[PDB]
């Protein structure tokens, strides 16, 4: 059982430890595609690519490269796609990949501006009635509405594909209060958010999978995808204290590289795993 697990690693202070063991045991496959110098300017960052054989393809004949995964979690029935925050060059890319893989909702978990950088481009728009075109893909996005809470924001947005002229409701989940340094003190916010996005459907095999970024798409959006397929699982199964966070998260590593990217965050998904049983039981 992880809660006494949890108190083993914390008491004894082996968070580094056990975190070396997972980066050590986690798979590696090539990423060739995400590596040729006309990708270059499509990755935020040069060390985190996708895997060649888990990555997203854009239908377009050009060049079918964006810096997303495709995570499938075959005995939980949850399918993620997990990406970079988009670039000013990439919004565009990013959009056309919501329309072709049938997504319902966009999960992101930073700030556009953190640590006085630019983490993010704007990728939606501010107000009702300033919509934005995206010319390089032909598709149209106007604000429906918003609702601010002190956590998180919920934005209603319709995708609407010029070529066609079918529109399509996306949910935009913003979790606002993700600290610039480490994580969240208490996992509360964070199970109260991811909660809201199950509630929403946007996690449903009805639709496409969900996108998660943060900024490389990989720490932060690892921890998301982390706690709802332990919680799932915990559901599914006979014995709930089976299931052993590290072999989710060496599973999910098939998929994409690096996710989990500190110690602090491993820690932090224990405790949201943890607590969020305890609503679940
Ligand atoms: C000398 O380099 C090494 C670094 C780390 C390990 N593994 C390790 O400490 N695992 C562990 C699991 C549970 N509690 C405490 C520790 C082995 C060798």
């Amino acid at each position: 059982e992880m809660e006494k697990e949890f108190e083993q690693i914390d008491k004894s202070g082996s968070w580094a430890a056990i975190y070396q063991d997972i980066r050590h045991e986690a798979s590696d496959f090539p990423s060739r595609v995400a590596k040729l110098p006309k990708n270059k300017n499509r990755n935020r960052y040069r060390d985190v690519s996708p895997f060649d054989h888990s990555r997203i393809k854009l239908h377009q004949e050009d060049n079918d490269y964006i810096n997303a995964s495709l995570i499938k979690m075959e005995e939980a029935q949850r399918s993620y796609i997990l990406t970079q925050g988009p670039l000013p060059n990439t919004v565009g890319h990013f959009w056309e990949m919501v329309w072709e893989q049938k997504s319902r909702g966009v999960v992101m978990l930073n700030r556009v501006m953190e640590k006085g950088s630019l983490k993010c481009a704007q990728y939606w728009p501010q107000k009702e009635e300033k919509e934005m075109i995206f010319e390089d893909t032909n598709l149209k996005l106007t604000l429906i509405s918003e609702d601010i809470k002190s956590y998180y924001t919920v934005r209603q947005l319709e995708l609407e594909n010029l070529t066609t002229q079918e529109t399509r409701e996306i949910l935009h989940f913003h979790y606002t209060t993700w600290p610039d340094f480490g994580v969240p003190e208490s996992p509360a916010s964070f199970l109260n958010f991811l909660f809201k996005v199950r509630e929403s459907g946007s996690l449903s095999p009805e639709h496409g999978p969900v996108v998660v970024h943060c900024s490389a798409g990989i720490g932060r959006s690892g921890t998301f995808c982390l706690a709802d397929t332990c919680l799932l699982l915990m559901d599914k199964r006979k014995d709930p204290s089976s299931v052993d966070i590290k072999k989710v998260l060496l599973e999910m590593r098939k998929f994409r590289m690096g996710l989990i990217q500190t110690a602090d965050q491993l820690r932090f998904s224990y405790l949201a795993v943890i607590e969020g049983a305890k609503f679940i039981m």
